[PDB]
């Protein structure tokens, strides 16, 4: 009864975001320059949705197939399923944000007033947040209840054997399946997407000093408008893609945890093996994440519905925490009932890790939680120019370029530790409240509220394209000064929302890597301590080089991409010429920038997804664990450094821009040192970070899915 | 097997020898001798600050050290702190007084021979020195508290007065090796920030008012930056391979002590040692014979070349050096491996796959692994290759392009070198487990003498081409002080690459040592297993991981500020003194705030453990090392291969072979830009995380003793 009641709130998330769109929608449209500019951002947006999916489309079949021919049919199933929610949720808010990019405007000319625009562009950036909460919750629902439930999924929870000889508990193979189609759609979107929107930002500057003479925001600067596809294409697609496969990646541990917990606590008393843990224990906590996740959802519903409807304010920033802490509290609260009451009667729960009994695991999701809120603070404390680090590179612009770029190195180096140690926390206490399960429900938690972050996040976005078509189409003084005003805002809670998605895919990372070490159970321990089998020992020489390894390839992933802008970067400056010698080509140079970077990106996907297979049939299951765990580590610090550098970078220059700097104006010296640094901190900030997020779960993720044929069929 | 003992002291004489024949040479015209004076003061002075401070420290460390654990390893912490010192401070008297006479042997013969041989020879003055030293002090250690005091006989678990457990003579090792790690750290961390502040303001001086030329005697950045060349590629170099060496020999040592308490076995009420003590006592002395031949070998290189007939061909007399040091070591040791472990029992509970021979395996390894780290240092780094290229040919986008492909170039660059050490770690393994995993670090360090001549020669010429040019010598003697100079910058990249391999496998051996010095007197019944485990899903570890990791990347964002704050200072003193020169002056000033700055990042360094440990316990801190060494292996590869690339880049263009721009053209300012921000990355960051990875794995190895059963929570 219940059960089924929490099980629409997935629908109830879509039909209002399809209402918020609705609305919208009927919101006014702009000018006739407002018009024609929108329709060039839509044009391009969607021109770049469709070429991307259609190579999406086709690696996901092939990915469908050899998950069919190995594992089970219900893995590339799910796999399918969870590409397709993915790919909904991000195409469905794109489309939202190119249509109301000119509304918010909109409002802002028409009214005269902040809120009414902050209302819009929130119901906008809510589109994509609902999206990205409501299709996946939606698709693992239905992964629970008909691959789940139905066929038994659930009540099997023994060691099945495929034909090939592959071992694995179905229900665990089938949610790996549902989360690596998560993870394709979110590989190819931030990796190749986030290559196209820094070789157009990046090309925009670029035409703006060529021989072209085009400056950037230049409705005749294709890169232009490209740039402002690109943006909603990175902090709506690209962003929310990664919040929705750290958000499912942590569920879908945390039902792997339990559904392999059932067959580790195993004890041989005699001729027969009775299970410690119960199966009714091992089932409620694989339900458990899920009405976790459902609970949560709902509460951020419920904020965005109050934000939606408070009485207007003037603050936006205000608003959208606001909805964040509602969001939050509301989680915390009823999530605590939902935690006792769920496991109250529970059997062998201390066998597991529950230092408190039934309440441990809520204990763990709300640390995560406020982990994550102090994880964005510290990504605005760092990139912020109301604080001390970007107050000081803005003031040492004076000194020259060359230490502008030392200082900003620096500050992202050191920018690494407070986040760190508040993961480190995290970890430690949720460990402490209820083991490596707690740790995955920590995990959770912090993106227990994923909707409301979402929503934050591509907020941003459509207000960059409100202020740059407001720009464009040069509007009251007044009208532009709100909208650099909502730009601020968004420019913030951007930076915030990054940060956080950073952590969470540590956090998600981290449980993915639990997952796969609890994955490698074999029939063969049935007997053998729990000890024996959950370990990786750290002086296994192949484990050591395998770390060494797994760093050396994220390292070389952050170069690639960087070189990879620049490569597109110079072939859209190349096409843009061509556009001259020969109302410009919009979607031609778009299509020609997107095509590059899918090919481009084609490298380091193989690279993702190949370095656990070739590694594990090369060396083994402790090689590929030594690689995680390099990756992992690698990944979280250069994804920190690179988002803050690149964050404090670019909120230097606009420091500066306000004369802060002992009178310095726009056109000074130093403004140019800043320039320079803002240049080689967009491809770190917007390109690598993101793409590191992505890579540090996608190889776990194919780890945990591989594992169950590479640990006994390896060369070496 | 005297003679091996001998060694040593024979290497320590070669270098005085070296340093009599080469203080022989001519000096000069009155200009050459006035630049090398201010020199030579700038280095004593530098020389006598450090030091100081270096002694008080030593003798709080050593205090603190007799009063927990044992005397004899305080004392053995104040042995191995006094040779390392001794070596740095007889090389840099040595480089400073041979830098003018190489600049008078290409003068007065007008011949790159005779030059290049006075350089080489007072490089190997501070390699010889490292040598003789280090394995001076190893074997006294090994012959007074060893052998003598009877610690090699026992080999069991002794408890001291405040209840600490650890077989004694690893304890005497580690402390050794934290002296050497006391050094090294004062050596690199602010000898590192003095030098890279000095370049800088160098450069800053050069666009003020003063009108003071980058090259020019007034200015006094000038002088300091020479001296601190000095500083870095002779002391700071130095200190690093000699630390390198003695953590690989030690985490051999440690190894062999404690797998005698583990391969014990309760076949009834008694508990047979499964590995006896002679085996035991000859694997703890392998190592250090091991070196020895390898000092021996690497004398004799040393002489071939200082006695070979003259050359043109520098890099050819350099590379013939190595490779007879390495060749000599390899079938030397070879013979040493095989009849040496030929009649021992029990190997194979030790992980010795083929017999007495696998080590031998296992060091060949890494001296291979040596030299081929070596090389891919200078492929991402030398303008001969296509990186460089690449990186001085984009200068014509802008600098923003510049800044970005270096740090692509980067990146990129740290993978071929750790997928060598990759390879070498796994099949040093499968040859003779961790034993010859730390014994793959010595055969990569075992002609370490030579390594550091080769290194040491760098800056000699460096100083010598600036000595030549700032005295107006003739143009063809000048430019043949600049051929040699850039003979010198390639080595130097070598150099530094091999000693961040190095440094990378000698932070593995002593996490090995670490995970071995674990060992409890209750565990002696376990299986071998369950006793050398680190688990990595215990939380605590990843925990410590992510901690560590991130205090890397802290650590080198400070040490950046940390330069530009004490370049800036200098600055202003520069100004102090143009308005009321002042070479000794200043270079104190950045001196003393060098040193300041120095203490947060080694008490980072040294303090991390000792806190983490006592807070949270053992497998916390074996966390911290683990992330710490892999974040600094990756960081100190991606710095120093960065700021070689863009160095030679720039000089790509100054040599014109990127035709259509000259010296002042854009690209070559956005060069410039990006050399000035590779400096501290090459020459600070780099070596400190070598020195980092190292040094914290230590004070690990040695306090485990104490806070593996005193932690908080
Ligand atoms: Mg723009
Ligand atoms: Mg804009
Ligand atoms: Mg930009
Ligand atoms: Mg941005």
């Amino acid at each position: 009864y219940v059960a089924a009641l929490f099980f629409l709130i997935p629908l109830v998330a879509l039909g209002f975001a399809a209402a918020n769109f609705a609305a919208v929608v009927r919101k006014p449209e702009g000018t006739e320059r407002m018009k024609e500019i929108s329709s060039y951002i839509r044009s391009g947006a969607d021109s770049f949705l469709a070429h991307e999916t259609k190579a999406i489309f086709k690696v996901a079949i092939v990915i469908a197939i050899l998950l069919m021919i190995f594992t089970t049919w219900q893995t590339g199933v799910a796999f399918l399923l969870g590409a397709v929610m993915s790919a909904s949720a991000g195409i469905v808010g794109m489309k939202m944000a190119t249509r109301a990019n000119v509304r918010v405007a909109e409002a802002a000319r028409t009214t005269k007033k902040i809120g009414p625009a902050l209302k819009v562009a929130y119901q906008g950036g809510s589109v994509m947040g609902l999206s990205v909460g409501g299709f996946a919750l939606l698709g693992l629902v239905l992964v629970y209840l008909i691959f789940g439930k139905w066929m038994g999924q659930v009540d099997n929870l023994n060691i099945y054997t495929n034909w090939l000889g592959i071992n694995f508990v179905p229900f665990a193979m089938t949610v790996s399946g549902y989360a690596l189609g998560c993870s394709i759609i979110a590989m190819f979107d931030r990796v190749g997407g986030g290559v196209y929107t820094k070789a157009a930002d990046m090309a925009a500057d670029l035409v703006g000093k060529t021989e072209l003479n085009l400056p950037e925001d230049d409705p005749r600067n294709p890169a232009t408008i490209a740039d402002n596809v690109g943006d909603n294409v990175g902090d709506v697609a690209g962003l929310g893609a990664d919040l929705l496969e750290s958000f499912v990646g942590a569920i879908v541990s945390s039902i792997i945890l339990a559904s392999y917990m059932f067959p580790i606590y195993v004890q041989k008393i005699g001729e027969n093996l009775v299970h410690q843990v119960p199966k009714e224990t091992i089932q409620a906590l694989i339900s458990y994440p899920i009405f976790f996740a459902l609970v949560g959802l709902g509460c951020s519903m419920l904020g965005i519905l109050y934000v939606i409807v408070k009485k207007p304010s003037d603050n936006p920033q205000r608003e959208l925490n606001i909805s964040l802490w509602t969001s939050a509290l509301l989680t915390v609260v009823l999530t605590a009932f939902l935690t006792y009451f769920y496991l109250k009667d529970l059997q062998g729960l201390d066998v597991l890790g529950f230092r408190f009994g039934a309440i441990s695991p809520w204990f763990s999701a709300i640390i995560g939680i406020f982990s994550g809120i102090l994880i964005g603070f510290w990504a605005e404390y760092y990139t912020s120019y109301r604080y001390k680090p970007t107050q000081f590179l803005g003031k040492s612009s004076i000194e020259g370029t060359g230490m502008v770029i030392s200082n900003g190195l620096s500050l992202g180096m050191k920018s690494v530790f407070p986040p760190t140690l508040t993961l480190v926390l995290g970890i430690l206490f949720a460990d402490y409240f209820a083991g490596l399960y707690g740790v995955a429900i920590a995990a959770l938690g912090m993106l227990s509220f994923v909707a409301t972050s979402v929503s934050v996040d591509s907020y941003g976005p459509i207000a960059d394209n409100a202020g740059g078509i407001s720009e464009m189409c040069e509007l009251d003084p007044e009208v532009r000064k709100i909208t650099d005003h909502l730009d601020a805002v968004g420019n913030t809670t951007a930076a915030i929302g990054k940060g956080f998605a950073i952590g969470s895919a540590i956090f998600a990372a981290l449980s993915l890597f639990a997952s796969y070490m609890f994955s490698q159970i074999s029939p063969s321990d049935i007997g053998k301590p729990p000890s024996l089998v959950l370990l990786l020992n750290m002086l296994d020489a192949r484990v050591i080089a395998g770390a060494l390894l797994g760093a050396a390839i994220t390292y070389y992933f952050s170069g690639y991409l960087i070189s990879a802008v620049t490569k597109a970067a110079m072939k859209m400056v190349d096409e843009i010429r061509r556009q001259a010698r020969e109302k410009p080509d919009y979607n031609r140079c778009i299509e020609i920038t997107s095509d590059n970077a899918l090919k481009q990106m084609g490298y380091p996907a193989f690279i993702a997804i190949l370095t656990p297979l070739v590694t594990g049939f090369l060396l083994g299951a402790e090689f590929v664990g030594g690689v995680l765990i390099g990756t992992v580590l690698s990944g979280a610090m250069l994804a920190i450094l690179t988002a803050n550098s690149g964050g404090a970078w670019d909120n230097a220059k606009k420091y500066l821009e306000a004369g802060n700097l002992e009178g310095y104006g726009k056109g000074s010296e130093p403004h140019k040192a800043l320039v320079i640094g803002d240049t080689v901190g967009d491809p770190l900030k917007d390109t690598v970070g993101p793409s590191l997020d992505i890579l540090i779960k996608i190889m776990s993720v194919v780890s945990v899915i591989a594992v169950s044929i590479f640990k006994h069929v390896h060369l070496f």
